């Protein structure tokens, strides 16, 4: 499976499918130890997935680029997804996202 | 319906769902005239969607951040998807992606 189509689960976790969390531009930085170990099996995964873009929104909202480097050809992507301040779970969504963004920095 | 979960089609095109293509930091720049008016009805949509990330890969591969500005709270994302240069279809993949990246510059 191409890396972009992989689905993390307890049997193929975030580390196995997408590598260690870290600070380099080539590494992902999202996920506490519980989400890394369980992937889509994570109890709060659906609350995180509501922010993931559809294939249409991924190519409709993102700034797409093509880069040819010594390591190969890359499809770059950047963008921002607005949370809904009126959503009654807004305060829980902020806490949940804060719990996984750069959570690796505190792993024992 | 959240912008990230929208699906562009002939009835609800890329401009109506994700705004006019353009060069600004959080403005979409992908799509020629044909893709903008057809969205997922585009006859070559599958060869574009093969590069869209699953929800799991989006949070596993990307660099996720969160910003609070006067417009609201935003989930920022950045990353790069490696193309398989060993795939016999690689040249066609490069041609297809380059046809839509910044295509808006050649038309009103
Ligand atoms: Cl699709
Ligand atoms: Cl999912």
């Amino acid at each position: 499976k191409p890396r972009q189509k992989r689905t993390a689960t307890k049997a193929y976790n975030v580390t196995q499918a997408f590598g260690r969390r870290g600070p380099e531009q080539t590494q992902g930085n999202f996920g506490d130890q519980e989400l890394i170990r369980q992937g889509t099996d994570y109890k709060h995964w659906p609350q995180i997935a509501q922010f993931a873009p559809s294939a249409s929104a991924f190519f409709g909202m993102s700034r797409i680029g093509m880069e040819v480097t010594p390591s190969g050809t890359w499809l770059t992507y950047t963008g921002a997804i607005k949370l809904d301040d009126k959503d009654p779970n807004f305060k829980d969504q902020v806490i949940l996202l804060n719990k996984h963004i750069d959570a690796y920095k505190t792993f024992p």
